[PDB]
């Protein structure tokens, strides 16, 4: 984000490295949950949009995210110009050039132009701007694509159940639960988990069937 | 069901009281198990349409449950008819009118003209085709509601927190489950199936929250 010099200069400061770590720590853990955006926040405050998209570049190997967030940006950063239009003038000595959408999206402005917009009396605040389009992205992920706590791992409709063996155990392995929580997420949640075709196969199971059974079982579903 | 006198009539025996007293004994105890489709096929061979709704009398508490087969029994009787449309032309000597859905439901037939379908060569066998629309309807039940459980204990949307705290409780200490299984009920559960409003208010509580202070919170929400 943005620092002052002894001298007096407002600077930028690339973000830590332990915060970047921490950012991306979240996004592994907290796949598409409501949970990011909040962490989100909290962990860019201060970012100029160079920062913001460093923190991007970061997390850029979930693609279908990646381009739904390109679009959103795309289409806040078009209705910022046409509420921003560009004005052809020259500029006055104690006047500042305002920001294009790409300015605040980072793509067609320096580093030094954000922290001259940023650090104005009174503020032309891109960081947050851009934060906002960000925000607005992120919050369309996740409601187009649902959480992924134990709870809400449910076997697709054309998902292998093999798969959603997998999913679920991987989810539940990395869970800090008691036992016996975990004990019963084996034993009765899975079944309750499975798609309705899967589910009526299992239920109609004997007493004791193993997993391995129940895979076999429900194979082609 | 259906008996030959030593004179050679087809007549009627009601069903035996011990097999009625098995059927309301099979639905005390077997809620709405998967488990009762099977028994109710079991007890309820050679059944007329009368003696099929005489089974269903001595479980009609079950009112939810009984609307169930009600929509059911109407909707297959429905598709009969239009299979079955009415043929107003007179009936020949060696003929038997056809049954309607009514009929087959035993509204709008009597026992003899039941008999007379059931014996007729070859049969026309409303005991067999009305028991099948009933299992379609307790098909329909068992999938629509679980057994008694803690998952399907769900605050209402007027429902005073205190009230389904209760509910919630009660439900809790009759199931035979793990003491792991059980806490993550009481921590977590409770809160994950409060109503709308106040799940929101509960979530935004600290992080020690005791059920007094939950209570204290929901309260009139």
């Amino acid at each position: 984000p943005i620092v002052q010099n002894l001298q007096g200069q407002m600077v930028h400061q690339a973000i830590s490295p332990r915060t970047l770590n921490a950012w991306v720590k979240v996004v592994e853990e907290k796949a598409f949950s409501p949970e990011v955006i909040p962490m989100f926040s909290a962990l860019s405050e201060g970012a100029t949009p160079q920062d913001l998209n460093t923190m991007l570049n970061t997390v850029g190997g979930h693609q279908a995210a990646m381009q739904m967030l390109k679009e959103t940006i795309n289409e806040e950063a078009a209705e910022w110009d046409r509420l921003h239009p560009v004005h052809a003038g020259p500029i006055a000595p104690g006047q500042m050039r305002e920001p294009r959408g790409s300015d605040i999206a980072g793509t067609t402005s320096t580093l030094q132009e954000q922290i001259g917009w940023m650090t104005h009396n009174p503020p032309i605040p891109v960081g947050e701007i851009y934060k906002r389009w960000i925000i607005l992205g992120l919050n369309k992920i996740v409601r187009m694509y649902s959480p992924t706590s134990i709870l809400d791992i449910r076997q697709g409709p054309k998902e292998p159940f093999r798969d959603y063996v997998d999913r679920f155990y991987k989810t539940l392995r990395a869970e800090q639960a008691s036992q016996e929580v975990k004990n019963w997420m084996t034993e009765t949640l899975l079944v309750q988990n499975a798609n309705p075709d899967c589910k009526t196969i299992l239920k109609a199971l004997g007493p004791g069937a193993t997993l391995e059974e129940m895979m076999t079982a429900c194979q082609g579903v």
